[PDB]
């Protein structure tokens, strides 16, 4: 099957020089990459990443840094970045919050925590914009049933409260 | 598939850098997309619309909001802009119908509005370019029997009113 | 089906500016878009003009107009020029005879007027190239039974007088 | 089908804007086009020879006009030039041998007198360059037998002889 | 086949000019080539090899030293710097070790020598950053049962014991 | 078939203006054609050639002269030097291996010439670089048989008397 990379770097565009910003420009255009063509198999998203990043033979991936479009920008995140031991993750997620959402520090945090819940959620308290939405955002947490639950519904109830206060991705206000 | 987005691109142009300018840009450009490429699934309409953005800009969409091109053109209008945004509507509805005319204008806005026939009629019967248009506007538009039949029925009753008068497109003399 | 936009608009070229000069473009670049790719429906004849003139929405066709070449040049023209009364139709004939020859005045005449013989028939008269072309052609058009068979034959007739005096489209000689 | 316009127009160039110079134009690219795809029904000449001219030329061919690329260079000569390609042969063969040497006006010669060698042969006869050459090419053309295989081998033998001469194409001598 | 030579070379970029700098840069490119095209057959990575570097006759390569990608760097490293280029190999690991770090140097510098484990594993011991990552990198190598299994997990080993330290891919401290 | 002249002809580039020069050109870019397009038959060869160079001075091959890319690049240089081009054919392997080295300028050389393997090896044998690869040179090809095997085994036994004292391409020391 041939990649039709022509296409894919008219939407994609040229990445950014400073290669601590590939992990994250690569989540932004994740979905419009699987608009131009639809990655299905762990197999093309190597192949479809190796191709669009070129000559750098330092962040070139394999088949098992691919299953979701997330291994994948954690796999470059530890590659561009290094190894952090767990008292450095808080300062992790908040470099993330700042620049993007709540939102993006939520799935990469729990992607360098091993699905951590607990951890991750306890961090990111600290980081929401506002007193009014920290307390609401609990209360429609503790309605759920187990942590699991928890884990799936986080994303879903954090845009639900910001509808309500009318706030965009990155809790200013429209 | 694979969405030719090279040649797509070339016919539409640049999306603008302004995301409070995408929403019109995407009503303007549909029927050319629409033209090169055939759209019959939701599916489908999601994945031209998030790879014509390009990502960069940061608006994308899911299949339940692109059952249609007036339902996805509305929802990223709410997404930017606010929700109950009917004083800026105004304003957007404003500008066209100054530049390019009243039958432009309402199709539009139905689009943003997300296809509120009493809402962006009321907006339109303001710039209309007359006491008298207006009134035998209206007049027509009361023998339709709902209001679905009357927002299917309004550009051709507008442009029978027009043509009586001499006036073009613009709502200029002819004559 | 994909229309293949990026050839049909090499073998074509950039539409022009003014939006006036689109109708008549349009229709002597016909033949050229049905080399490149064989449009048989009014549905691909529609998607093919709607992405050619690109973003712009206001020239935007239906598969209603779009059911010959010709319906669909003398729709853009009335969006472009504005609907006129019955009385100027002889300033409007004149108008393209003198851009464009007779053969394009008749057709496009004959379908603004409902395809209206016996008017667009004695406008043109008037305008043909001398004494003897007039009486030449008339005399061809008058063996003929219906009336119907003297509007389906007026170009193949007009076509075989220029042949024999040798002009040109408009009526210039060819030397 | 969609035929090859990216390829055909790579090999071919851009048409001369001059319309007098387009039938002798089409005439010497007419193998080239053959070569990078193979022209077999003559509905299939018609699309190619009007996608290449190109709309803005305004000369457009019928598939009748198209049995043979013969019949397609005759049809535009008469309707850019206004006379018959016969009226004056010995001034359109002398005219390529200034510009583009005897080989190519033999091939495009007989083109226009639809295939008459007795007369073409006559007329290259006192345009060749040197009267050794003359006598040199006839001895060849008199060892083949029929004034067909002639007609087959004329080429072949031409550039023979300008090679033992050591002549280009043009005529001129290489050294 | 056809090849894709247009998208490849886009990818790839324009190949270096002093003919020394080949060998490594198509080390580094060689995941992208596999990437858009996937590359099977010694024979088709030949043709893919012989049109990038497009006119350079001296490093063309025949379907004998183009097994795998690798084979293939090595044969050109050969071609231009000698037969056991055992200071130069020296001087370019150096190199990539100072600029890019450790396990980039392993990579490029295990294609150049041929897979050659125990000589590129001797020049890096002595670029890595302490007396103690020496030591702790060659007890989990010397655990591995063979040389073949050690060449495999490598880079793995390396990492890991990076992480402890607290290091990163350049070899300076992140605490 | 189709011949697909637009993208043959972004691969090699375009043909030079002097109709001398593109004998050797059609030459060097051989290989890059048979990247793009699997050449196969006498047809199809000389349908590309013609395609290539379509417009200039009747420079146009037929199935007969084109069964191998050498029996095309000799006929081209024919038509455009002249019968027998013998001064001008000393030249051009004088001015290659000047620039380029030995082998390009003796395979670009029998292409030129028609696979005459005692004229290029006459005009080579005087640019050798030292005494010793010269002798060195001769005790393998006089260990040959025939001479079509002399002509044919000629680089292969060049590259080895390079490799042993460490000679590169141009004949200078590494």
């Amino acid at each position: 099957t041939v990649i039709p990379i022509q296409h894919i770097r008219s939407v994609t565009g040229e990445p950014p020089r400073n290669p601590r910003e590939i992990p994250i420009w690569l989540g932004r255009n994740a979905p419009a990459i699987d608009g131009v063509f639809p990655v299905t198999t762990p197999d093309l998203r190597c192949r479809i990443i190796n191709a669009i990043l070129g000559g750098n033979i330092g962040l070139s991936l394999t088949p098992g840094d691919c299953l979701t479009w997330d291994s994948a920008v954690a796999t470059l995140f530890i590659r561009t970045h290094g190894t952090f031991p767990m008292h450095q993750l808080g300062n992790v997620i908040k470099g993330i919050v700042d620049q993007e959402g709540v939102a993006t520090a939520y799935t990469l945090g729990m992607m360098l925590s091993g699905q951590n819940y607990q951890l991750v959620s306890g961090i990111i308290r600290g980081y929401l914009p506002g007193q009014a939405v920290v307390t609401a955002l609990q209360q429609r947490l503790d309605q759920e049933i187990d942590d699991q639950t928890r884990a799936e519904t986080f994303i879903q109830h954090l845009n639900a409260v910001y509808e309500i206060l009318g706030l965009n991705a990155r809790g200013q206000s429209i």
